[PDB]
């Protein structure tokens, strides 16, 4: 009966469990509750907090995952299994983690919060890389992460309606972060010093955070890893959200053959439904094929987010932000495989040309064929039109350009420019137990496990430079949670990190090397992206 | 005759001409100067094809440059080295239809390969008979027989309204025409081998030179051919029918004449010929750099599809090419009409200065196009920055009037089954005089090629005394063999062939021939490709 793992929260009593990391034990608190289950009428409704609970929680087990698609294109692949729920399947999973060091810190600790990414369609807080115990043993962090709607269930709107208003899965986080603000200090955490991190999805839903005027009291400092709110993928118009929604109502019988009147009846029918059945159906609704292209999205629904994340971003005032993001080398491979002809996990995936013209109309899915072409014209090496694997590299760098690096680019600019402090990065290092083909080289989500302080583990079998590594990193985090700056106070020499600027551009390499600062984040190739080719349609 | 040197007498189809010895270097050369091979093309003859010179009695001196086709004389810099030496150095008269030949002295006794050279000047000026092509060294040290005519330019040469009998354009192309036949009926008087004739010439002489590879009477009058800077394709060398038709008309009215084709003409033809230089330049649609008003027309006669149209699905077979550029082929016209541009400061421009350039420079563009070439050529890390700004604005005017032309030529004739040989030239003459900024300018090559470095009171380096000797035996090795390589000395780098798979060219400089690839590949793609489509949008 420890009475380290013994805490009031505001709703009653919990009960942690000791963890053990390499280098002593931690605190964990696992599975708390943070809101009412969000099923039956509840069902694409915002989260309403969790009711006080009688004697003691058991706080020692991670919760349900949230009702999701589950991949099967590959089946027992460690690569693509990572990602999947390594718990029950639940519409009844609005659930929070709390990692802490042990004994529970004497003073007021900065609190990282994590937010798990998959294209807003998956994930879960209690995937083995977002493991907390490393961060919260080795830098002494108390780190948060919280389970949220996606799919359907967390993003499905019929925007202007009072029972499917958009944007739930969003508010999950909100209230998570909520009710960080009001019991991390029984964990000893601060609730002054408060950094968002996430990644893909996870960090588009930061950068929401971000543009949303009721999280901006929640947090401090924000941590984008591979996605933003701007760009392709991350929002849909009310309009296009609409449209999705009322065609998953059609293809799961709703309603019966009305078909549509109002936004109410058409909700209570879709509450009647098996979670599965809209999941079934759940990735029919996309206006084209596509990749990188999820139909539940987070929707510009003048509530939650004002205006677009463009308008937004153009217009914020950033002043007193410090923001940490960056990309890694190849954020465009992973995708590929999921529908693109000609690439596998499996051969070299060499294409031909005729396979690069069709790839990019299905990477760049709303381009025009002017457009299209000028994608083509723009990513083909003349020296060698034809060479299969510059086709296979520069299909790789359409998709990553366009969702991600640009975007990127793009808020690191204009938060730089509306005076935000701002510091990017490009992380190189190619885990040695990658599973994956070595044409993709650094896919995204392949940093998280390094962010996190999994090579710290003797057990997992990473190579001794890459638990250095991993050192680094979980400090340059830690120190930018800490003080708005991942530098290193007690260092010299080594490089030091400079904020990214308009003007100088200046960004980081992480890899094994020390720190290499670079100008420019595919400077003239996203000048393309980001002012010509809007201008193109 | 009796008592002069006998050396110095030859007879051609139309009679006796008198040569004169001249002076090289390392020995002397046979000179006949102001050989007529037209009619003179006034009174009535005026925009009329020409007709071939009639017959003289006794012997017609030879000894001097005659007059020079009527022209525009640049006045922008008085006294300037630079300027002045493109301006005529024989009086101006619309009788200017002669020609000259070199020849070793004493005449060789075996026939020898023949070098054709037609003058650049934009189709408006232009003369055989500036120091810059004096043929005595090609003649004294390769012993080449050299030919250069005059052709006329400007309205004279150009002027048509297409259709009608008397202006049907492209006349300057026929005096050049006129020439060629010339030399196949009476070179061989000279000792000239009719039969291994080569044309080579530069800017608008280039042009010309391609215009007759297209132009299936030219075909029979030549085997091989050489392009420096310029191309019978591109947005300067050519107009439509119809464009011509508006030019030739506007002009008319300026000067005073009023259906009928015949009494416009007519009036035309009773207008002084300073008056038609006098108007010359306001007949051009847009404010413009590198776009001249009367240049060859696509008459569906002499050309009978566009040069693109021709390049694309012609034969050639039977054809050796040598093509090439200078460093920096847009730098020259920047000081005539792109404000901030100056031959008397660094010219360092704003970005302002540079968005204005491209509409000059790109005349023809939509704001689109142009907003495309601007996104192009910008730095996107230094956007701002005047030296940057300043070479980009160069580079805009050099590739889409001259490098990206002579790319897509020298590609579709390596596909068309000719041996094609490139280079760009690289070197600063030691003598130059316009500021260092503007670097190679077009043009500057011709004194090497020609071996003007050879006569020791022209104040050139010893280094560039050896390197003219070295173009001088690449061009006639060139039109000796179609090949530019020395036969046995295979101890020198080999120049390569041009080919769509490996697009090697050489660089010509003071160093030894090294081999590149690709020209402009990346930015050619964006002229030659994409900016069509931009203009059907």
């Amino acid at each position: 009966e420890d009475p380290q793992l013994l805490v009031r929260v505001r709703g009653g009593q919990l009960r942690g469990i000791r963890l053990k990391a390499p280098g002593g034990p931690v605190s964990a608190f696992l599975g708390i509750p943070f809101a009412e289950p969000p099923v039956g009428s509840r069902r694409f409704m915002p989260p309403e907090p969790k009711r006080p609970w009688s004697g003691v929680l058991d706080a020692t087990t991670f919760q349900n995952v949230c009702y999701q698609y589950v991949d099967t294109l590959y089946p027992g692949f460690e690569g693509t299994e990572m990602w999947n729920p390594n718990r029950e399947l639940s519409e009844d999973c609005l659930y929070l983690n709390v990692w802490t060091p042990y004994p529970r810190p004497a003073s007021p600790t900065p609190v990282l919060i994590w937010i798990y990414g998959g294209g807003f369609y998956s994930g879960a807080a209690s995937l083995d890389v977002y493991d907390g115990r490393f961060l919260a043993q080795v830098e002494g962090a108390v780190l948060v992460s919280m389970n949220y709607r996606v799919g359907t269930f967390g993003f499905l709107a019929l925007p202007g309606s009072r029972e499917a208003p958009g944007n739930v899965g969003l508010l999950d986080q909100r209230l998570a972060l909520q009710w960080v603000q009001e019991n991390i200090a029984a964990f000893g955490g601060d609730p002054m010093s408060v950094t968002l991190f996430g990644e893909s999805a996870g960090a588009a839903s930061v950068g929401m955070h971000i543009l949303s005027l009721p999280s901006r009291s929640l947090f401090h400092r924000a941590v984008l890893q591979s996605g933003t709110p701007n760009g392709p993928w991350a929002t849909v118009s009310a309009g296009e959200a609409r449209r999705r929604a009322t065609l998953l109502a059609r293809l799961v019988g709703c309603p019966p053959g009305g078909a549509g009147g109002n936004d109410t009846e058409l909700i209570a029918c879709l509450r009647t439904r098996p979670a599965q059945d809209l999941v079934d159906h759940e990735w029919h609704v996309l206006p084209q094929e596509s990749i990188f292209r999820f139909s539940f999205v987070p929707v510009v629904d003048g509530d939650f987010l004002s205006d677009t994340p463009e308008a937004l971003i153009n217009t914020g005032d950033f002043q007193d932000l410090q923001v940490l993001v960056g990309v890694v080398k190849d954020e465009g491979s992973y995708f590929l495989v999921y529908g693109v002809p000609g690439f596998s996990k499996d051969n070299e995936s060499l294409i031909s040309r005729a396979q690069f013209l069709a790839g990019v109309r299905i990477g760049v899915p709303q381009a025009s064929d002017l457009a299209a072409e000028a994608v083509v014209l723009h990513y083909t090496d003349w020296l060698h039109p034809e060479d299969p694997t510059h086709l296979r590299d520069a299909m790789s760098a359409v998709v990553g350009d366009h969702n991600v690096v640009c975007p990127v680019a793009q808020l690191a600019g204009r938060l730089a420019a509306q005076g935000a402090r701002v510091y990017a990065y490009i992380f190189e290092h190619r885990a040695s137990t990658l599973t994956w083909p070595l044409w993709m080289g650094v896919p995204h989500g392949y940093e998280i496990e390094f962010i996190f302080g999994l090579p710290l583990d003797p057990s997992l079998n990473y190579t001794t430079e890459e638990r250095i590594f991993a050192q680094r990193l979980m400090k340059y985090w830690t120190n930018f949670a800490r003080t708005g700056d991942p530098n290193d106070p007690r260092d010299s020499k080594s490089p030091q990190w400079p904020p990214y600027t308009t003007a100088a551009q200046q960004y980081v390499s992480l890899n094994l090397k020390p720190l290499e600062v670079r100008r420019g984040l595919r400077a003239q190739t996203c000048a393309f992206w980001n002012r010509f080719l809007p201008k193109l349609l």
